């Protein structure tokens, strides 16, 4: 628990106005503290001024005491604004470092690889990223609002109850903080399991009347409403046990807190009444006494809820450290070159074997040749392994055995950016973003002005249908956007490839859908857009009945490539509509 | 904002330990603020017995001043477990009302009507219930807790500063929780939108990570990993922009706040000291004038946070009792009768006319006859509203025109519980409850053994198929449990049926799915658990092909009844299986 506070202590520096503003924080933070302990000085000095008989000089309070008095009221003015000043400088500086640990833990996970990002949910790791960072954030700020200020008081205090009364006061306040910490400690490990109780029978009971309100023709149905009811009133109460639970252990905590504090208080009241009685202290020393340990009680008050927080943040944050330390599994060579990529495009397989779960070969022993500028077409059964394909030739994922290359070039010796730069895919399925579909279209070109989307829309035949959505071609589409139809998204998709120009293209599956003459449309497109645009193309498909009349064919079974020619040749084997019985 | 207040100091109340353990709060309250108030007086008292000349008595602190140090010490342990007693005795108090009062409006919301549960989505009704009684519950806590302690600790602070010191000081007090009170509630209204923009864009920044991560293959694609780390860098830029603001706009509350206080003390410091000197007050006056002041400042310490929250809660609140008056709308006849269900089961149609939106009507002027044990169907084109035929007669609408007889009486003027008993439905999707098959199946009628379920899985053959899930039919099924078939679905619906034993049957769209073979497996086993079972039956199918074999034929064109009559009557129109062209 110490390693990750060694960890973040050491990372926040290195900028300029950043150490001034934490030079700033810490300096405010050592003035507030002094300028907290002289406010029971000051009160010393006020009630010690006025205590000489009104038989002596007497006279106007200014004459008397108006300096002490003065003073007194700058001492906590300016212990207040102290410490408001502290938080407010460094508020800046934790906000900073969350947002780049942020944004280098996302880049990190941009350049995970597939296997990783198909092992774990996304709503987890970007939950594991904000909690993370807000984990961090509290540990900048906790560490230099709470534990540090009132530790640094603690010990200005027992080093002032040292100077002027003796190792028994200061004897005394330590061994409250001693007492006051462990029992708060001990209270808030034992109560912070009451506060998740009560937190998860909440989210039990609010997703029983979710799954009350979803289904309420079936609860209709079958009358049973009263069983419904029965259920929340149970999920609920089983919540009014826990938050019950919660709130008299927080009366707990707090009665005991201030039951170590009143014991200290009327501890110091006692030796300072025989100090004061045995002539060593005055009376005005008692309230310097009282006042001094008092403002001590007023940081510890959060005690109990800055080391909940913080622990759950040394939870969440070794969390993001575990995300910021996985891997890069597919990585380039050093020193890679982007050589080889500009020729005429073929693409040969040399004994490739790949399969998921290496224990179970899907693609086996397997070598092809793709030359340049040709419309290729590999078909096969269903579940044989097409897929890979393209993961196997984007380097999304690696060749276990056998090599991959593309114009006399391994794969794993060629720069990645150039690489992907190079490919371009339409995928089975497409995910929109939740933006505009100028932005879909965008996405092949960020750097692109608006006449290469129009463009895109009408090579395609997409702007039809984007001046017939309502705001133009500046609709918000995804899933929150209008519901669109899956030709249209192919369309978006092969939009983004004109916009991309890669020399490769890639059609992996993109005519599985339902129909067939929306199918032969946006086959027909694509066919007009990718030939006679001189670009080397391969389609993937198992429905060969879509691409029997492409230019060079090739078929798998079970792994390995088996038969490759034309299309009369192919016809022995099937490639006849005889598979629509159904 | 005062008639929510009204109405919920009105309602909590009316039993014998809920009052009671209320008349505890209140007598704990009252007894903690004198307690309370009662610690700057023996710190007085402390004060000035020690500040005798020490020529005089002297001796033992116990003779001197040990009665009051003792009871300074009790005085302020008291006075903070009567706090901590008050709200862990109310906290019962307040759990309690929630739990009833989130009851009353589940159950109110399961009785409104379908046109309700169709305009709104469930999300958003079961989070205005939890956040409404979370309001609630925050409103009777924060008026125990906060507003009303402190309000009673300033009354008796200016009473005791002016039955002691004079008008000058209650005066100094009033003005400075009017100022103070003033001052936090105009900064925490003016913070609050700083807060709530520091979570828009917070949620902004995490949906765009959550946009980026599900897209993985397709920014990977693209090579656009920079422009996805710049958008959740401007997203951040935002977050920190408002969350920086938050924590300076915390630092000028908090300051603000505590320059208010140490100006107060300040003044009162002052005029105490012109108290001593010209011989009025004592010194030990002055810490009992600027501790009586000091410890209302404690709980007013949280003045910004118990109104953020609480006019939070009244916002909720009011959604919340928006959602408590809405309406009945199809309502029972007063003394409805359970008559005319024992018959044999005809449903009769008279000249009815109902249509969503009735601007545009869907059925249009509708007689027909169902007599008893018949196996009826309706058949039509798609579209023309033959499913508002359940939802018509189960009375989950009304009939804008025409009436509804199922033997002989008016469905207004039966009792909607035995008639919504007498009914069994079919549904042409049934959602299953994210639970064990057991209860999906149990939930025909909740008080049945397991033998009626095992039964049940028999009749529709699911106990081989629940035999074949892991934990027999104990396995957790739903959305989260394991993905099942769509004729095992309505296979748990018939088996609902089945414990349901209704008089009426209804097979609504009960075969709409993709293939045939497994249709007319589920068509042949609700036939053979259908007829020779002796209960009237209305199947309702758009594909006739298969209900072609049914008892009596009816078809509805454009929302009027055209032919009734056998299969070889209806064979002149369409029925035979020409529309399987595609
Ligand atoms: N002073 C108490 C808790 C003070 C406190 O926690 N205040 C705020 C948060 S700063 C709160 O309401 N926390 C909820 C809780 O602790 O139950 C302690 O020693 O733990
Ligand atoms: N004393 C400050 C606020 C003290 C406070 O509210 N602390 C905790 C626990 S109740 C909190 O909720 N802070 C949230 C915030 O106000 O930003 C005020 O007058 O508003």
């Amino acid at each position: 628990a110490i390693i990750k506070q060694m960890s973040r202590y050491l990372w926040p520096k290195d900028s300029w106005s950043d150490k001034a503003r934490v030079l700033l924080a810490l300096s405010l933070l050592v003035g507030g503290k002094v300028l907290n302990v002289h406010v029971p000085f000051y009160f010393r000095e006020i009630i010690d001024r006025l205590n000489i008989d009104v038989a002596a000089v007497g006279g106007t309070v200014s004459a008397v005491a108006g300096a002490v008095i003065f003073a007194y009221g700058a001492s906590r003015i300016g212990a207040v604004v102290s410490q408001e000043l502290r938080n407010a400088v460094f508020s800046s500086v934790a906000q900073k470092a969350i947002r780049r640990v942020a944004t280098q833990t996302f880049g990190h996970l941009l350049n995970l690889d597939l296997s990783f990002h198909l092992s774990k949910q996304t709503g987890g790791l970007t939950r594991a990223i904000d909690r993370g960072t807000k984990g961090i954030s509290y540990l900048l700020t906790s560490m230099v609002f709470h534990i540090v200020p009132t530790a640094l008081e603690i010990g200005m205090v027992c080093g002032i109850l040292t100077y002027q009364f003796g190792w028994e006061f200061a004897a005394i306040t330590a061994a409250t903080m001693a007492a006051y910490t462990a029992f708060t400690i001990t209270t808030t490990a034992w109560r912070t399991k009451f506060r998740r109780q009560a937190n998860a029978a909440d989210n039990a009971a609010s997703t029983v009347a979710v799954d009350s309100l979803i289904n309420y023709e079936a609860v209709k149905y079958f009358n049973n409403e009263a069983y419904e009811i029965a259920r929340y009133d149970k999920a609920l109460q089983a919540y009014e046990r826990s938050s019950i639970k919660v709130a008299t252990s927080l009366a707990f905590l707090n009665s005991g807190q201030n039951i170590i504090f009143s014991s200290a208080l009327t501890l110091m009241m006692w030796l300072g009444a025989r100090g004061v009685l045995a002539g060593d202290l005055s009376v005005g020393d008692l309230v310097l006494i009282n006042q001094l340990v008092f403002q001590l009680s007023v940081p510890l008050n959060f005690l109990g809820s800055v080391y909940r927080e913080l622990r759950q943040s040394l939870l969440d944050m070794e969390t993001l450290f575990d995300l910021q330390k996985v891997n890069v599994t597919i990585r380039e060579a050093p020193n890679a070159k982007p050589l080889a990529l500009p020729k005429g495009g073929e693409i040969r397989f040399e004994n490739v074997t790949f399969g998921y779960y290496p224990d179970r070969p899907i693609l086996r022993n397997l070598s092809l040749t793709i030359p340049a500028g040709k419309k290729v077409a590999v078909v096969g059964p269903s579940g044989c392994g097409k897929s890979t394909l393209l993961r196997l030739l984007f380097r999304s994922y690696d060749p276990q055995q056998g090599k991959i290359f593309i114009d006399d070039q391994d794969i794993k010796s060629v720069t990645l950016e150039s690489l992907r730069k190079s490919i371009g895919v339409v995928p089975q399925d497409t995910p929109l973003f939740n933006d505009t579909v100028e932005l879909n279209i965008r996405y092949g070109n960020v750097n692109a002005t608006q006449e290469q989307v129009i463009a895109a829309a009408q090579k395609a035949h997409i702007h039809e249908k984007i001046i017939s959505w309502p705001h133009g071609y500046q609709t918000r589409v995804g899933e929150r956007g209008l519901m669109i139809s899956g030709g249209e998204k192919q369309r978006l998709a092969v939009s983004r490839l004109i916009l991309k120009d890669p020399p490769l293209l890639f059609f992996d599956q993109a005519t599985s859908a339902l129909d067939t003459h929306t199918e032969q449309a946006l086959m027909a497109n694509i066919n007009e857009v990718v030939k006679e645009k001189k670009r080397t193309a391969l389609f993937v498909a198992h429905r060969l009945r879509t691409i029997y009349d492409a230019d060079l064919i090739i078929v798998l079974k079970e792994g390995v490539v088996v038969e490759q020619g034309s299309h009369r040749e192919l016809m022995e084997r099937d490639g006849v509509y005889a598979e629509l019985w159904m």
